């Protein structure tokens, strides 16, 4: 119904590491990472360059494991 997700709130360069006024929640489809993890994000980078409005997805994150 309502599994949020993280959602690129910015263009994320390739490699950039996440910062919290880069990742907004958004109930979008397919499913990403969920919401919650937004802190557990902070500080790890990503692996190809994510666009405005992206959902991110498990592989996108170097290090991501849930």
């Amino acid at each position: 119904a309502n599994q949020a997700s993280v959602v690129a709130n910015q263009l994320i360069p390739i490699n950039t590491a996440l910062t919290l006024v880069m990742m907004r929640s958004e109930v979008v489809t397919p499913v990403g990472i969920p919401a919650e993890d937004i802190p557990r994000l902070v500080g790890m980078q990503v692996n190809r360059a994510v666009p405005l409005g992206t959902t991110l997805m498990p592989d996108m994150v170097k290090g991501y494991a849930a």
